[PDB]
């Protein structure tokens, strides 16, 4: 298990370094992943990304039994397949007790590799791709409050 940082944490908001070709493959990589797996597993997550348990690399993990699969996707490129925007509600392991409205592409592509170094190309839409783009935020050290253009539904979980 590891510890989440939380919002203020000045390494939620650097950019994130590639995995570096040396690593695909390697053991090292292997028991990062299972240690995020079992870190979002403890709080509940759907997602996590490296950053948020202090790990500089564009590496993330997601999925849940709207079923999204489990997935790791390494140094990733998200391209949007059309203009239509969708608004949906938002949390995240950094930010605890709140939640807030957010505006994303409802329809993505999402390339880049997986921890052997095999590629993956999927095209995916509302919350699957709402996931990625929420996951990929934090390798580019963006929160989702940064996101938010309706503050009438940004506000604490136990308010809301
Ligand atoms: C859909 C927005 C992407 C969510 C990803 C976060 C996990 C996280 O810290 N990602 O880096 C999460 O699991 N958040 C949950 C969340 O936002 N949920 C619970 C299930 C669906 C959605 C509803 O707000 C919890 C922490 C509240
Ligand atoms: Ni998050």
């Amino acid at each position: 298990i590891r510890e989440i940082l939380k919002m203020g944490d000045e390494r939620l908001l650097r950019i994130a370094q590639p995995v570096p070709s040396e690593l695909l493959g390697s053991e090292e990589l292997q028991r990062l992943i299972d240690d995020m797996f079992e870190t979002m597993h403890h709080v509940g997550g759907v997602g996590l990304a490296a950053p948020q348990i202090g790990v500089d690399l564009q590496l993330v993990i997601f999925g849940f039994e709207p079923a999204v699969p489990p997935t790791i996707l390494l140094n990733p490129r998200i391209t949007p397949l059309d203009d239509e925007m969708e608004e949906g509600w938002e949390g995240c392991l950094s930010v605890p007790g709140l939640r807030g409205a957010v505006s994303r592409h409802r329809r993505i592509r999402y390339q880049g590799l997986d921890p052997q170094g095999q590629p993956i190309d999927r095209s995916v839409e509302g919350f699957h791709a709402r996931v990625v783009q929420h996951e990929c935020d934090h390798l580019i050290g963006r929160l989702y409050p940064s996101r938010i253009t309706d503050f009438s539904k940004f506000g604490f979980t136990e308010v809301l």
